[PDB]
C-alpha cells in the first residue's frame, strides 16, 4: 500500500488514525507576492492515546523540509531533538511522520514542519487573484480556500472536520499589504530588514476547512453591532462605495441570528471580503468570510432588485454558518446537509425578519421546486449519504445538500410549529457547540424539545411517544432518495390517500415503474383544505394506503396547504377539473401559495402521464385575471419554457403560435410596465420578466423602447442612465448590432461594478454571430479580460440558445483536457459546464453524441453523478415531447380558433 520511493506507509485508510489527536497548531506563513511563494512553518500540539510508531497527517503539493518531535510530559523527546523521517503517500493526500522510539498515552506532544511552495493558480488552497483599479492598474492579493479538503495545500494538518483545535497564525508581510485572518490582530512588530509581522488571536475550537488568511491591500467599512462584534466589510479600495448595503445587513443579520439561536457569536470581529476571483459563491471561514464582488457588493446605479435579494441571501447564508457549520460541524462530509440545509433554509427565516419589504417568503418555493426536478429522477441521491474521495465529497455540493434539506426542515417546522422548532434549534446549537454532530443528533434534539423538562403527569406519555415519531419521520427523508406523490381519490366525503415515488419520464404502465416503486414510504406530514372550510386540517400518512372521513362534503378539496410540504398531489377523478373550475371562477378563493403549488404540481403531472398537456394550458387561462405575480410568474415560467423548448428544434410553426398566444393574452400586464425601476421587489421582478419575455419576443414595440435607452446611452458616452430592472433588456437589444456589441464589450473591460458586467457579459452572449460568442468563450478560457470563475456560466448562456448549442457542445468535447486543467473534477464549475451544455438536449441525436462523450471521459479516469444525471435529463426531454408535443400544437392551434 506504498510509495514515493520504496518503503512501507504505515496507515492505509483514506481517512486518518484516530489515535493522534491535534489540540493546537502554531500557524507561520510568510508569502510574498512578487515572486508569487509562500514559506512557512507549524507547531501542533497532539494528544496521543493508543501507543504508536508513527504518526499520519494530510498534506498535498507542499514541500516539507524539517520536521521534529518534542514534548514537555515525555521526557525522552525533551527540547530540542529530535527528527523525524517523512514518509508521502500523494494518492492518498497523506504524509507519514516516523518517530523514533513508541510514544506514550496521554502524553501531549509537539510536531514542528518547515514547508513551502508556489502560490496556487486557481481557486483553491492558498492561491493568486487580481483586480483591476479604476487606474487601469492590475494589483494581487493572496487567499485562501480550503473547503473541503484543501487546508492540506497550504499547511500539513489533520484534515477531516472532526479533528477540532485551537489556531494561532502569524503572517509576514511588506506595508503596502494589511493581512486577514480568521482571529482580529493584536500584534503588529517591526522586523530588521524592514517588513512587519501579524499575531492573530489564537482561534476557538474548530475545523481546518474553515482556517483562512489573506495579504491584500484593501479598504474596508466598519460598525458594531448590538452584542459589541466589530463588522467590517473589505474591497478592493476603488469598490469601498460599494460596500454599505453589505455592512447594513450584515449587521442587522447578525444581530437577528444572536436573538434567534440565544447564542452570541464568539469573535470580536466578523470580516466580509469580497475576492475578485473566487469560484464559489462565499465561504464561510470564521470571522473571515469571503464572497464574490456579486454576492457581496452592490451599487444602486447598476445592481437591481433582484441583486439586492441575491446579496442579502447569501450574506444570511454565511452568518448562519458561523452557527450552522462553524460552532456545531458535521462529523464527516456525509451529512454535509447538516450544515448546508440549515444554512439554506435560515436564509428564509432571517431575511423575512430583517427584510420582510424583500418579499423573499413568496420565492423561496423556487427553492424547493428546483430539487424537484432532479430528485423526480433516478439517478438522484438521498440527502445524506457516503463520501469518501475528495471528489465525492465536492459531489456532495448540490441541491440536495442544500435545497432539499432546507425545504423538508420547512416541512418540519409547519409540523412542529415556529416556536417549538426555534427551540429545538437552540437546544442543538448549545449541546453540540465546539464539538460535531452527526444526522441522527439533530433529530434527537429536534424530536426531544421543549414542567416537563427538566427537573409524571398524562398526555406527557404523549409527548415522548410523539417525540419519538417526530424523529422516526425525518429519518425517511434524509435516507430515501427522491420524493413521494401523493394521490387523492374523492368520495362523496370519503377522501383515499395512496402514496408514490414521483417519477418523471416513467409512466404507472412502463415496465420500468413497478421495480422503481421498491420500498419507498415516507412519513408525510399531510394538510388539507375545503371549499367549504379554510380551517387546515392535519394527517400523518405513515402507509402505503389510508382514508379520512370528510365532514360537509364539498367541491374540492386541496392537499398541501402553501406547499409547506415535500410531496406532489394529484386529484383522480374530478378534483383536477374542480380546482381549475375554482380556480377559473374566484381564484382568489384559493390561497396565493395553493395556486403557484397547482401550476407547480399540474404541469409536474404531465411529466408522469398521470395528466394530459392540455389539462395544464387549459389551467393557464385564469393567469389573465391573475395578480400575485409569484403565480403569474410561475405559469408565465412554463409557457417559456415550451417556447425555448420549441425554438431549439426548428418547430417553428408551434414556436410562433407560442409567441402569439404570450403576445396577445397578456398584452394588458405587458403593457402596463415602466421601464422604471419604481414598485416593490416582486413589482420590479414582475416589470423585468415581461419586458425580457416581449424584447424575447421581438413584440417591436418593446424592441423600439429597448434600443433607443441603448442609443441614448451610448451617445451620451455613459451619461444618460438606464433603469436597473431593464438594464438587461437593454444592452442584450443593443448587443445585436457589430457597433453595440463592440462598444458593450469594451464598456465590460472598464466597468467597476462587478453587477454591471454580470448583466453585459449575458447581454454579449445574445449575440447570433458564431464569431461573437466565440470570442467570449475564448476571452474566457484566456482569463484577463473575462474571469474564468465565470466561464461556466457563460457557456451556459451561450448554450441556452438556439444559435449557440452547438457551438457550445462543440467547444466542451473538443477542450475537455483544457478545461480540466483549469477547474476540479470535482467542481461546480466542471458540474455545471457538463450540464449547462447538454441538459436541455431533446433529441435521440444528442442524447447518441452525449452518452458517447461521457463514456469515454470514463477511463480516462473520470467518475461524475452528473453523467447519468445528464442522460436522465435528456431522456426526459425526449419522452416528453414525443408524448405531448403533437397535444401543444393542437391546444395552441385550437386557442387561434376561439377565440
Ligand atoms: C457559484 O456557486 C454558487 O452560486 C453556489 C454553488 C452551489 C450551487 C448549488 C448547490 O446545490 C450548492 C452550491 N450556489 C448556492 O446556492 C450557494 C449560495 C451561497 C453560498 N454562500 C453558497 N456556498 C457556501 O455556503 C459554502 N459552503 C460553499 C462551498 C465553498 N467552496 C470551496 N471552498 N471550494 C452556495
Ligand atoms: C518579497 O521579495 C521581494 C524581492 O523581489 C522583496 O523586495 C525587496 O526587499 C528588499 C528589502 O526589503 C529591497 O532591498 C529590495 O530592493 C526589494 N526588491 C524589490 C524588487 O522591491 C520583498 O521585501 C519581499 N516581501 C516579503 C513579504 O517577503
Ligand atoms: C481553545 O478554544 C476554546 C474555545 O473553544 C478556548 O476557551 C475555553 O472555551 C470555553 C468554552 O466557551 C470557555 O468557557 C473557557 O473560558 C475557555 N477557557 C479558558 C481557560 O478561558 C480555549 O482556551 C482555547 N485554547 C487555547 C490554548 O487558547
Ligand atoms: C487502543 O485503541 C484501541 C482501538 O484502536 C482500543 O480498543 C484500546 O482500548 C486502546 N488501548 C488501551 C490499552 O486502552
Ligand atoms: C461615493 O459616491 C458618492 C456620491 O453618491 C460620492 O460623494 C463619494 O465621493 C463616493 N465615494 C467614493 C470612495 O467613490
Ligand atoms: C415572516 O415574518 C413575519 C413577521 O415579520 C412572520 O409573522 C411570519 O411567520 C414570517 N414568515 C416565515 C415563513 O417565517
Ligand atoms: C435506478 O437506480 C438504481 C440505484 O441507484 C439502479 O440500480 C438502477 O439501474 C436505476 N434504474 C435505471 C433504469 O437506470
Ligand atoms: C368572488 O369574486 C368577487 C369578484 O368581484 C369578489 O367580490 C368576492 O368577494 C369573491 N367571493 C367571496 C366569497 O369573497
Ligand atoms: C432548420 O433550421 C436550420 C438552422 O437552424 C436551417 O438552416 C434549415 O434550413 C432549417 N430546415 C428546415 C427544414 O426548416
Ligand atoms: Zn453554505
Amino acid at each position: 500500500p506504498v510509495a514515493t520511493n520504496g518503503e512501507r506507509f504505515p496507515w492505509q485508510e483514506l481517512r486518518l488514525p484516530s489515535v493522534v489527536i491535534p489540540l493546537h497548531y502554531d500557524l507561520f506563513v510568510h508569502p510574498n507576492l512578487t515572486s508569487l511563494d509562500f514559506v512557512a512553518s507549524e507547531k501542533i500540539e497532539v494528544l496521543v492515546s493508543n501507543a504508536t510508531q508513527f504518526i499520519i497527517l494530510h498534506s498535498k503539493d507542499l514541500e516539507i523540509t524539517n520536521a521534529t518531535l518534542q514534548s514537555e510530559e515525555d521526557s525522552r523527546y525533551m527540547k530540542p531533538g529530535k527528527e523525524l523521517k517523512v514518509l508521502s503517500y500523494p494518492a492518498h493526500e497523506q504524509i507519514a511522520l516516523l518517530v523514533p522510539e513508541k510514544l506514550t498515552p496521554h502524553l501531549k506532544y509537539y510536531v514542528a514542519m518547515d514547508f513551502q511552495a508556489k502560490l496556487g493558480d486557481g481557486f483553491e488552497g492558498f492561491y493568486k487573484s487580481t483586480y483591476r483599479t479604476l487606474g487601469g492598474e492590475t494589483r494581487i492579493l493572496a487567499v485562501t480556500d480550503f473547503e473541503p479538503t484543501q487546508a492540506r495545500m497550504a499547511f500539513p494538518c489533520f484534515d477531516e472536520p472532526l479533528f477540532k483545535a485551537n489556531f494561532s497564525i502569524k503572517i509576514r508581510r511588506e506595508s503596502r499589504h494589511i493581512a486577514l485572518s480568521n482571529m482580529p490582530k493584536v500584534k503588529t512588530i517591526e522586523l530588521e530588514g524592514g517588513l512587519l509581522e501579524d499575531h492573530f488571536e489564537t482561534t476557538v475550537k474548530m475545523s481546518t476547512y474553515l482556517v483562512a488568511y489573506i495579504v491584500c491591500d484593501f479598504h474596508s467599512l466598519s460598525g458594531f453591532t448590538s452584542s459589541g462584534v466589530k463588522v467590517s466589510i473589505y474591497a478592493s479600495p476603488d469598490k469601498r462605495n460599494q460596500t454599505h448595503y453589505a455592512l447594513q445587513a450584515s449587521l442587522k443579520l447578525l444581530d437577528f441570528y444572536e436573538k434567534y439561536f440565544d447564542i452570541y457569536y464568539p469573535l470580536s470581529k466578523l470580516d466580509l471580503i469580497a475576492i475578485p476571483d473566487f469560484a464559489p459563491g462565499a465561504m464561510e471561514n470564521w470571522g473571515l468570510i469571503t464572497y464574490r464582488e456579486t454576492s457581496l457588493l452592490f451599487d444602486p446605479k447598476t445592481s437591481s432588485a433582484s441583486d439586492k435579494l441575491w446579496v442579502t441571501r447569501v450574506i444570511a447564508h454565511e452568518l448562519a454558518h458561523q452557527w450552522f457549520g462553524n460552532l456545531v460541524t458535521m462529523e464527516w462530509w456525509n451529512d454535509i446537509w447538516l450544515k448546508e440545509g440549515f444554512a439554506k433554509y435560515m436564509e428564509l427565516i432571517a431575511v423575512n425578519a430583517t427584510y420582510p419589504e424583500l418579499q423573499f417568503d413568496d420565492y423561496f418555493l423556487n427553492v424547493c421546486f428546483e430539487v424537484i426536478t432532479k430528485d423526480s429522477l433516478n439517478s438522484s441521491r438521498p440527502i445524506s449519504k457516503p463520501a469518501e474521495t475528495p471528489t465525492q465529497i465536492q459531489e456532495m455540493f448540490d441541491e440536495v445538500s442544500y435545497n432539499k434539506g432546507a425545504c423538508i426542515l420547512n416541512m418540519l417546522k409547519d409540523f412542529l410549529g415556529e416556536e417549538k422548532f426555534q427551540k429545538g434549534i437552540i437546544q442543538y446549537l448549545k449541546k453540540f457547540s465546539y464539538r460535531n454532530a452527526k444526522n441522527d443528533d439533530l433529530w434527537s434534539s429536534l424530536s426531544n424539545s421543549c414542567g416537563v423538562c427538566h427537573s409524571m403527569t398524562s398526555n406527557m406519555l404523549a409527548f415522548l411517544g410523539e417525540n419519538a415519531e417526530v424523529k422516526e419521520m425525518m429519518t425517511t427523508w434524509t435516507l430515501q432518495k427522491g420524493i413521494p406523490l401523493l394521490v387523492v381519490k374523492q368520495d362523496g366525503c370519503s377522501l383515499r390517500l395512496q402514496q408514490e415515488r414521483f417519477l418523471q419520464g416513467v409512466f404507472q404502465e412502463d415496465p420500468e415503474w413497478r421495480a422503481l416503486q421498491e420500498r419507498y414510504l415516507w412519513h408525510i406530514p399531510l394538510t388539507y383544505s375545503t371549499s367549504s372550510s379554510n380551517v387546515i386540517h392535519r394527517h400523518i400518512l405513515k402507509s402505503k394506503t389510508d382514508t379520512l372521513d370528510l365532514p360537509e362534503k364539498t367541491s374540492w378539496v386541496k392537499f398541501n396547504v402553501d406547499s409547506n410540504g415535500y410531496y406532489i398531489v394529484h386529484y383522480e377523478g374530478h378534483g383536477w377539473d374542480q380546482l381549475i373550475t375554482q380556480l377559473n371562477q374566484n381564484h382568489t378563493l384559493l390561497r396565493p401559495k395553493d395556486r403557484v403549488g397547482l401550476i407547480h404540481d399540474v404541469f409536474q403531472l404531465v411529466g408522469a402521464g398521470r395528466l394530459t398537456l392540455d389539462k395544464a394550458l387549459d389551467m393557464t387561462y385564469y393567469l389573465q385575471h391573475e395578480t400575485s405575480s409569484p403565480a403569474l410568474l410561475e405559469g408565465l415560467s412554463y409557457l417559456e419554457s415550451f417556447y425555448h423548448m420549441m425554438d431549439r428544434r426548428n418547430i417553428s410553426d408551434i414556436s410562433e403560435n407560442l409567441k402569439r398566444y404570450l403576445l396577445q393574452y397578456f398584452k394588458p400586464v405587458i403593457d402596463r410596465q415602466s421601464w422604471s425601476d419604481k414598485g416593490s421587489v416582486w413589482d420590479r421582478m414582475l416589470r423585468s420578466a415581461l419586458l425580457k419575455l416581449a424584447c424575447d419576443l421581438n413584440h417591436a414595440p418593446c424592441i423600439q423602447k429597448a434600443a433607443e435607452l441603448f442609443s441614448q446611452w451610448m451617445e451620451s458616452s455613459g451619461k444618460l442612465n438606464i433603469p436597473t430592472d431593464v438594464l438587461k433588456i437593454v444592452y442584450s437589444v443593443g448587443a445585436q448590432t457589430t457597433a453595440g456589441w463592440n462598444y458593450l464589450l469594451e464598456q465590460y473591460e472598464l466597468s467597476m461594478s462587478s453587477a454591471e458586467q454580470n448583466k453585459i457579459l449575458y447581454a454579449l452572449s445574445t449575440s447570433k454571430h458564431q464569431e461573437k460568442l466565440l470570442k467570449l468563450i475564448e476571452l474566457g478560457m484566456e482569463g484577463k479580460v473575462i474571469k474564468t470563475q465565470n466561464l461556466a456560466a457563460l457557456l451556459h448562456a451561450i448554450a441556452r440558445r438556439p444559435k449557440g448549442q452547438q457551438l457550445a457542445w462543440d467547444f466542451v468535447r473538443e477542450n475537455w483536457t483544457h478545461l480540466l486543467k483549469k477547474f476540479d473534477l470535482g467542481s461546480y464549475d466542471i458540474r455545471m459546464i457538463i450540464s449547462g451544455t447538454t441538459a436541455h438536449f431533446s433529441s435521440k441525436d444528442k442524447l447518441q453524441e452525449v452518452k458517447l462523450f461521457f463514456e469515454s471521459l470514463e477511463a480516462q479516469g473520470s467518475h461524475l453523478d452528473i453523467f447519468q444525471t445528464v442522460l436522465e435529463t435528456i431522456t426526459k426531454n425526449i419522452k416528453w415531447l414525443e408524448k405531448n408535443l403533437p397535444t401543444l400544437r393542437t391546444w395552441l392551434m385550437v386557442n387561434t380558433r376561439h377565440h
